[PDB]
């Protein structure tokens, strides 16, 4: 199902890239990716599928998209057009400066003071749930501590139910990794549904979550509106449901393939930060874009006002240009470069948390199961769209080589 190319598009620049179901998935999520990154691909290019939209293919030109929110905005950030449409987080569906006063609220919630203030409980529920596995010599990484680790400390954060996981965990999906099942106006919805009686609750008799804190902010001088903490919120449980916990797989998934790699963590600790940022650059996994506010000549293709463009963040760091031999995971590098966080007035809020949860989990994982491997005869599957995932991994070691701590 490929769009007839609109008139100012010029045949030599369409490559019909699926985000949703690209044609390499097999080999794995970044290297389907990577493909658009081959000699044969122009920096610019237009896909037909997913309604048309053109991608960015390189560093350079990903980084400058993101920093000129003049000419390519926010407003609507997902593929196809309709998701687009109807996407209408705060603050990632609005430019500066309006974005901005936003970004100071979120940042309240989910900023460096915050992941201070939940470092014990990271670190208290990781080692807990990798005791709970470690006797075991088996696990489904992806349901057994990919999901719950981030999760339950978002719930934490959040002061929702863990009751109330799966529904949500659900809907997040859909919207990221579309099914066919729902459409994202639903499934955005239903989402909405569940927040609404909660907002309302907590500007009442607000708490001391994030929430609760949301719901009773001030926004240029002001105090928040319902429909904008709705907004807030909605984008909260996309970030703390969705992101971390695909993250971990990719992670994980490479870690039980590379024993080397495990030992260079076990022996020289001191290099957890470096490769921590080296995984974020081997295994990026977000891909949104922006929309043409104007026509407007970029790199010498032209661009027409409400063409959408695919700005892949993915795809920064596996660019050649970028970091010598991309596909190869050094921790050693002398420069990560990535931008698997974003680039310009969007830059991750939650990167903090991020961080500490991979870190933590690397630390604590690698203490108590130094050896494991995928299970024999497991085949993993990777899943792509806005945020790429992990069907299951299937983990095996042997109880007689963890230690207890
Ligand atoms: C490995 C984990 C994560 C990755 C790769 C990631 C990636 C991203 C990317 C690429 C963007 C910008 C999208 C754009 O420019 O359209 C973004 C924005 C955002 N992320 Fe993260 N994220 C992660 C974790 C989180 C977490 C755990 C939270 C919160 C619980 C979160 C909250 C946010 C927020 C609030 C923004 C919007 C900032 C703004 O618009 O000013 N993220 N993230
Ligand atoms: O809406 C979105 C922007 C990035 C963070 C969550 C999801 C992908």
């Amino acid at each position: 199902n490929l769009a007839p190319l609109p008139p100012h598009v010029p045949e030599h620049l369409v490559f019909d890239f699926d985000m949703y179901n690209p044609s390499n998935l097999s080999a794995g999520v970044q290297e389907a990716w990577a493909v658009l990154q081959e000699s044969n691909v122009p920096d610019l290019v237009w896909t037909r599928c997913n309604g048309g939209h053109w991608i960015a293919t390189r560093g350079q030109l990903i980084r400058e998209a993101y920093e000129d929110y003049r000419h390519f905005s926010s407003e609507c950030p997902f593929i196809p057009r309709e998701a687009g449409e109807a996407y209408d987080f705060i603050p990632t569906s609005m430019d500066p400066p309006e974005q901005r006063q936003f970004r100071a609220l979120a940042n309240q919630v989910v900023g460096m003071p915050v992941v201070d203030k939940l470092e014990n409980r990271i670190q208290e529920l990781a080692c807990s749930l990798i005791e709970s596995l470690r006797p075991q010599g088996q696990c489904n990484f992806t349901e057994d501590y990919a999901e719950p680790f981030p999760i339950r400390i978002f719930m934490l954060l959040a002061g929702l139910p863990e009751e109330d996981i799966p529904h949500l965990k659900y809907l997040t999906d859909q919207m990221t990794r579309p099914d066919g099942s729902m459409t994202f106006a639903e499934a955005k919805e239903a989402l909405y549904d569940y927040l609404i009686p909660i907002i309302e609750q907590r500007r009442q008799k607000p708490g001391t979550d994030a929430i609760s804190i949301v719901a009773n902010g001030q926004v240029n001088g002001r105090p928040i509106t319902s429909d904008e903490a709705k907004r807030m919120c909605g984008l909260l449980l996309v970030g703390g449901l969705d992101t971390v916990v695909n993250f971990l797989s990719f992670s994980m998934e490479f870690l039980a393939k590379s024993p080397e790699h495990r030992q260079e963590l076990i022996e020289r600790p001191e290099r957890i930060p470096a490769a921590c940022e080296e995984l974020l650059r081997r295994f990026s996994l977000v891909a949104d874009g922006r929309i043409l506010t104007s026509d407007y000549e970029f790199h010498g293709v032209q661009l027409k006002k409400g063409d959408q463009i695919l700005l892949p963040q993915m795809l920064s760091g596996l660019d050649e240009r970028e970091n010598a031999c991309p596909m190869h995971v050094d921790f050693s590098r002398q420069k990560v470069s990535h931008t698997t966080f974003g680039h310009g007035s969007h830059l991750c809020l939650g990167q903090h948390l991020a961080r500490r949860e991979i870190i933590v989990t690397l630390k604590e994982w690698l203490t108590r199961i130094p050896d494991f491997s995928i299970a024999p005869g497991a085949q993993i599957q990777h899943k792509s769209g806005i945020v790429s995932g992990v069907q299951a991994l299937p983990l095996v070691w042997d109880p007689a080589t963890t230690k207890a701590v």
